[PDB]
């Protein structure tokens, strides 16, 4: 089946202290996808991150979790995409999404960064090309804008984390469906899911 | 001239709240100076951070810990410095310094960002001006470029943290000395210090 995605990126800050923070939600998806496919990601300094190649339905999907600062995610994504000759429209970036609630996830093509430091850098390093795909993992949002960075760098409370974990798992399933049945069918499934 | 400083900024990421990570070293200095001087740091959304005002030897010293993403620290700094008409040469930015070991600290004017995302943004948002002062709190350098973000976003081991905390204490004393006796004398004390 024809489907557009050659590279799946999961945005993150590195290390143990950031691993369970909301702003690492996209990495959670890639980690669970790789685990289910029995591939351990390898550190590749030239790509500023951890990478692997998955065989799913049995398309080849490269995956990446940058080990840069979140605000330098684009260095990883560009370095890898250039090496493998991948264009922005063939990249899906999974990330935490303030404008969706915990337990929801959506696919989208294009859009702004929404103030997400990793998406901002990604757009920049891909030559101001916004037309990469996104896997938007809802995290909710705080009451006040000035509290957004503290929010995304916090750990969700247990109940909220259950919703997020559910949406991660269903996003993984829909990525597997993307590789079997294509984007429209994957999206139709994902966009009816709501954990609660 | 000998006491140029009107604003002391302590860089840090604003979460997770559970975690004393190396890249928050500068905020530790501002928090301890504030504690000793009975200043409560208060959220001030128009400056994108926690703020205070001290009076030490009749010199007003405003303090800021940005609550932006680290790579937007200069947005907070410039917001406050513009509001109070403080020039860049009147600002001292306390920050983790890869180029000194744990237990050592130094004052300097100008210099590059050395890869520090907060310093980089600060130079930019101050109108591409490096000539603010720095309080460099040594955190050591991991010996390879690849995992620098992971290193600064890590928690120092308990022993190393004792060295850090000792450098924070000495840095607070030398900030007090700067406000009383001026920068040359404050340097003469700080630069001969090593934690024991």
């Amino acid at each position: 089946v024809s489907q557009p995605i050659k590279l799946l990126v999961g945005l993150a800050n590195p290390g143990p202290e950031y691993a369970k923070t909301r702003h690492n939600a996209g990495a959670w998806v890639v980690e669970e996808l790789a685990r289910i496919h029995n591939v351990t990601l390898k550190n590749e300094p030239k790509f500023f991150g951890l990478t692997g190649r998955l065989l799913i339905n049995s398309q080849e999907l490269r995956v990446l979790i940058p080990t840069t600062f979140m605000n330098l995610s684009g260095k990883a994504i560009a370095a890898l995409a250039n090496f493998y000759q991948i264009k922005p429209e063939e990249i899906m970036v999974a990330h935490d999404e303030l404008d969706l609630p915990p337990g929801v996830a959506k696919f989208k093509q294009g859009g702004g960064h929404g103030g997400h430091d990793g998406l901002k850098d990604t757009i920049s390093k891909l030559g101001n090309n916004k037309e990469f795909y996104r896997l938007r993992l809802g995290i909710g949002h705080p009451g006040h804008k000035d509290k957004v960075a503290g929010y995304v760098l916090g750990k969700a409370p247990a109940k909220e984390q259950e919703c997020l974990d559910a949406a991660v798992d269903e996003s993984v399933r829909c990525l597997e469906i993307l590789m079997k049945d294509g984007l429209t069918k994957a999206q139709n499934r994902l966009h009816t899911f709501k954990a609660e």
